[PDB]
């Protein structure tokens, strides 16, 4: 039975991507967020340890999402891929759903 999505938070600044998910206790705690500085384009923020990463949500010429190599025909594809094959080259960090207030 249909809920909406943990991870999406419309327009928030990369800066309080950052706030909040510093606040997360587990690595991989993410959102999709809709960048400020390129209006359009999502980003997806990341905790990992007391950083957290950003992506961009690059796009093809067919409209398709992806971060690296494999593509998707939606963000929703593109995060669930994510929660089993990494988000970076240089850690493993799977993506998992926020904890939730
Ligand atoms: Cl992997």
């Amino acid at each position: 039975e249909m809920k909406p999505h943990p991870w999406f938070f419309g327009k928030i600044p990369r800066a309080k991507a950052e706030e909040m998910l510093s606040k997360q206790r587990h690595d991989g705690a993410f959102l999709i967020r809709e960048s400020e500085s390129a209006p359009g384009d999502f980003s997806l923020s990341v905790k990992f340890g007391n950083d957290v990463q950003h992506f961009k949500v690059l796009r093809d010429g067919a409209g398709k999402y992806f971060l690296w190599v494999v593509k998707f025909n939606s963000l929703n594809e593109l995060v669930d891929y994510h929660r089993s094959t990494s988000v970076s080259r240089n850690q493993q960090i799977f993506l998992r759903d926020i904890e939730q207030v």
